[PDB]
Order: C-alpha cells, then sequence, then structure tokens
C-alpha cells in the first residue's frame, strides 16, 4: 500500500493547534473547539511524490506536561517533527529550547525538525515577531514556517517540506 512510510510526531505546547493543524492535513477540517489530546493519537496519510506512495504515519501528541512520558515514548523511531508554538502565545515560543531538548533525549537517527509558529491568521492578536520565530530557528538549525490551520496557509507546505528533507536525507 506504500512505497516509504515516515513517522512524523507533532509537538508542542498544549492549545498551539498541533490537532488542527492535522485535522486540516488530513482531513481538510477545523474546529474552533478545543477538545485537548488525551496523551496521543494518530492519522495516516498517503501522498504521492515523484509517482511514488508515501504513507504518512503522523502522531498528534498532547502538549500538557502530565502527558510527556507517554508522547516521548514515540519519538524513537521518528523521522520527522513538526515543533509547534501559537505566535499569540509567549509562552508557547519560550518553551520551544525545552522542546528541542526533548527531540535530543529520544529521538534517533537525525530526525529532520521544523519550526512551526501557528495560527497566523491571528496577526492582530500576534505576540511573537516573524523576526524573533524565524531567528530562533536558525539558531536550533530548523528550517522555519508560520502557518494558519484555520485559514490553511502554509499546512500542506510544511509538510511536503518535512517529506523531502526526510526522502533527501
Ligand atoms: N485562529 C486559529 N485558531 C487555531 C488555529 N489552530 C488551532 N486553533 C485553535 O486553538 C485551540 C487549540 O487547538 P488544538 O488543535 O486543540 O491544540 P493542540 O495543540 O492540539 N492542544 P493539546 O496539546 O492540548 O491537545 C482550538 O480552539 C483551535 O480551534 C489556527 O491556525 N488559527
Ligand atoms: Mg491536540
Amino acid at each position: 500500500n506504500f512505497d516509504y512510510m515516515f513517522k512524523i510526531l507533532i509537538i508542542g505546547n498544549s492549545s498551539v493547534g498541533k490537532t488542527s493543524f492535522l485535522f486540516r492535513y488530513a482531513d481538510d477540517s477545523f474546529t474552533p473547539a478545543f477538545v485537548s489530546t488525551v496523551g496521543i493519537d494518530f492519522k495516516v496519510k498517503t501522498i504521492y511524490r515523484n509517482d511514488k506512495r508515501i504513507k504518512l504515519q503522523i502522531w498528534d501528541t498532547a502538549g500538557q506536561e502530565r502527558y510527556r512520558t507517554i508522547t516521548t515514548a514515540y519519538y524513537r523511531g521518528a523521522m520527522g517533527f513538526i515543533l509547534m508554538y501559537d505566535i499569540t502565545n509567549e509562552e508557547s515560543f519560550n518553551a520551544v529550547q525545552d522542546w528541542s531538548t526533548q527531540i535530543k533525549t529520544y529521538s534517533w537517527d537525525n530526525a529532520q525538525v521544523l519550526l512551526v509558529g501557528n495560527k497566523c491568521d491571528m496577526e492582530d492578536e500576534r505576540v511573537v515577531s516573524s523576526e524573533r520565530g524565524r531567528q530562533l530557528a536558525d539558531h536550533l538549525g530548523f528550517e522555519f514556517f508560520e502557518a494558519s490551520a484555520k485559514d490553511n496557509i502554509n499546512v500542506k507546505q510544511t509538510f511536503e517540506r518535512l517529506v523531502d528533507v526526510i526522502c533527501e536525507k
């Protein structure tokens, strides 16, 4: 049913929009409701790149600290990570460094990572500049993206770039 299968994990503080990000990408759907993820969830999505069928096993992790042990247990085997924060939430941005270290502690075999500042549609409520996001991504050695699960801005682009760097690894 596939030529390659890439395991991808979406991590970051609770409420940054990780589930919404996946919901938009996999089902082209979005819900304004906040239904916190219990531990970890996943969605499989088959994409077609260079005439090849790549199965994307996407794990949607819970952001709350109490689920750290449950979620980090899935880091090994992950080939790509979407480290997400909310442009309207400073605390979620300040947590990026620690999320980055978490990836280093539990990930294996040079997993690829993209830093994503979600909810970019909330321009009037923005608290973290794109400049700061880009600057942190650079220092962490990650490529940067700002996106919107709500307005469907850069969700596909984010996932496709991740698939590219994983494939070209
Ligand atoms: N305006 C806007 N709201 C968004 C966006 N993405 C997600 N949200 C909203 O932010 C809230 C939390 O989103 P959710 O996807 O549940 O976040 P999460 O990071 O998965 N949470 P947890 O880690 O607690 O499971 C929801 O109310 C959702 O509608 C976005 O791009 N724009
Ligand atoms: Mg969630």
